[PDB]
């Protein structure tokens, strides 16, 4: 639950805000990881070409729906659920870095409660 910022910490029965253990199911992120680990194919000269930022549009859409402060822990879990898996898999985090870093500025970009 919700607790203040205080020793007696006041911890309530329920907790709409959480932003310590935000939940946000990776599933969701799936699209995040997946168009931040992926070096498209399309992308021939991705630069500035409105149809590249539509996985964007999709997270951004999706990662709101979640509570307004774990918004931006859902793009934390990109991050450890994105890395991860390109490690397992071969490599990649150089490489994908240029990509993922831009995860880093999902918080800025989605205005979410958080900038890193």
């Amino acid at each position: 639950g919700r607790c203040t910022k205080s020793i007696p910490p006041i911890c309530f029965p329920d907790g709409l805000d959480n932003p310590r253990g935000c939940q946000i199911r990776i599933q969701q992120l799936n699209h995040c990881q997946m168009h931040l680990t992926s070096f498209d194919y399309k992308l021939r000269m991705a630069v500035e070409n409105p149809k590249q930022q539509q996985h964007l549009s999709l997270c951004c859409n999706q990662l709101q729906e979640v509570e307004k402060q774990c918004q931006c822990e859902a793009i934390k879990q990109v991050v450890e659920q994105a890395q991860k898996q390109l490690q397992q898999g071969q490599g990649g985090q150089q490489q994908v870095q240029q990509m993922v870093k831009k995860a880093q500025m999902l918080p800025n970009q989605c205005n979410l409660q958080c900038s890193i």
